């Protein structure tokens, strides 16, 4: 009865009566089985570390975990140690005796070390190769875990050439299943992970869908609104009856909107990097304690009663838009997400990204991530100019199945209304 073995370890070691979600449960059970290569794709804070930390304790041998930096490794090592777990870390920070003590333990016929954290540079080093081959030869390797697996991809936010060497390492240890985990949900990133880590097919996939049922999405065209500040004021008031957010691009527009909304009868405090750090925490504290309902911001600081998120200007990427609008309705109660779109604002953001790209190119030459940045923006322009379900467009971008939008977006609420606003936009060009 492995379910019972898992359930007892969950309580006695990790001190938990249940799994956070059933997907965390299915993922953990699939890693325990040990018959296939596993891919875990869940949001940050969804309990991905347990999906591999728990099975490692129930396996006969050692689990090797690859992670990008020592700072993040140390946090994971310090955490497991308090649970009285036999966790170790082979890195550059180790003193002469420390490394000698750890290398000796691994050379024992029955080593004490159950979980070993290493950086990719260390995994692929010729000096680590005698240790690894001995473990493979003695059938002492139970799992190979690749955390932050999106690091293999130039289509992700954190490309690391060191992660590309991990494919050849994985190929050398066939007996041991491989576990790959990330929060990045795009299909190109998933495809890069499967190919770069030389994963064995069929891969067991545990993917949290990006769909958020309680969010009402709409797109309004600033060009066709006689009183723009009046529309934002209406939207802000109607959504309440908690708190709400308004995003904009400039410090100028951030100040204009904060004063402009306070005049209409909706108390708004401007938040940007131009202000003093003393004032930053002050404005933050007041929005958190509901003294001020609206925060107009260009930058960010997690409030649970966010009833609205309004984007005064188009965001820089589809992933950025998903994350910023995603700050709404964390309590599960109904919330509203509006993106105010104009072709001039599109031309402005596009120009800004192209300069930022040329600045990186002047600094370090050409890279394949240069094209990804333009495509991440053009996917958001497509969403703004598209006629279709707002939730189905997000699902398609993140490789999810069609979501059950029960009149949960402007297009689904009334497709004719979205069509008339779009026709007026297309005609205005002539
Ligand atoms: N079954 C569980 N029940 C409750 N909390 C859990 C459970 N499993 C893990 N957690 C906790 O969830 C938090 C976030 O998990 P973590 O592994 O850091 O997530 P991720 O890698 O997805 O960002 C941690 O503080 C962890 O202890
Ligand atoms: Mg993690
Ligand atoms: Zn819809």
């Amino acid at each position: 009865d492995p379910e019972r073995r898992v359930r007892s370890t969950l309580k006695k070691v990790f001190g938990f009566d249940s799994f956070k979600t059933p997907l965390q449960e299915s993922a953990t059970m699939a890693v325990v089985k040990g018959n296939k290569d596993v891919f875990v794709c869940m949001p940050t804070g969804a309990g991905k570390s347990l999906c591999y930390q728990l099975p490692a304790l129930l396996a006969k041998g050692i689990t090797i975990v690859v992670s990008p930096l020592i700072a993040l490794i140390q946090d994971q090592v310090d955490h497991l140690l308090t649970l009285k777990v036999r966790v170790s870390s082979l890195n550059s920070k180790l003193s002469a005796q420390e490394r000698k003590e750890l290398l000796a333990d691994l050379e024992r016929e029955k080593p004490q070390t159950k979980i070993l954290y290493i950086t990719p540079e260390m995994a692929a080093s010729s000096s680590f190769q005698p240790t690894l081959n001995s473990l493979v030869s003695r059938h002492l390797l139970s799992y190979l875990v690749v955390d932050e697996a999106h690091c293999v991809s130039q289509w992700g936010h954190d490309f690391r050439p060191d992660y590309l060497r991990l494919g050849a390492l994985r190929s050398r240890l066939g007996h041991a299943p491989c576990v790959a985990l990330t929060a990045t949900a795009t299909p190109q990133v998933q495809e890069d992970v499967f190919a770069a880590l030389h994963l064995k097919k069929p891969v067991a996939i545990f993917k949290t869908p990006c769909f958020r049922a309680n969010l009402f999405y709409d797109v309004q065209f600033k060009e066709l609104i006689s009183d723009p500040y009046g529309n934002l004021k209406d939207f802000c008031l109607k959504a309440l009856g908690g708190c709400g957010i308004v995003y904009c691009r400039t410090r100028e527009a951030c100040e204009q909107l904060a004063i402009e909304l306070s005049c209409r009868g909706v108390n708004a405090k401007a938040y940007h990097a131009g202000l003093k750090a003393s004032e930053r925490t002050l404005v933050q504290n007041d929005w958190m304690e509901e003294k001020v309902p609206v925060i107009v911001a260009t930058i960010s600081f997690d409030k649970a009663n966010v009833r609205f998120v309004a984007h005064w200007n188009i965001a820089k990427s589809m992933a950025g838009y998903y994350q910023e609008s995603g700050r709404a309705g964390r309590d599960g109660k109904p919330s509203w997400c509006r993106l105010y779109y104009s072709r001039n604002d599109r031309d402005q953001v596009s120009f800004l990204i192209r300069k930022e790209v040329a600045k990186l190119q002047e600094k370090r030459g050409n890279k394949a991530s240069d094209k990804a940045t333009i495509m991440a923006f053009d996917a958001l322009v497509t969403f703004c100019e598209e006629l279709g379900c707002r939730h189905a467009a997000i699902a398609k971008y993140f490789g999810d199945a069609l979501p059950a939008c029960a009149k949960g977006c402007d297009h689904c609420q009334n497709p004719t209304a979205v069509r008339r606003r779009l026709e007026a936009l297309e005609r205005s060009s002539s």
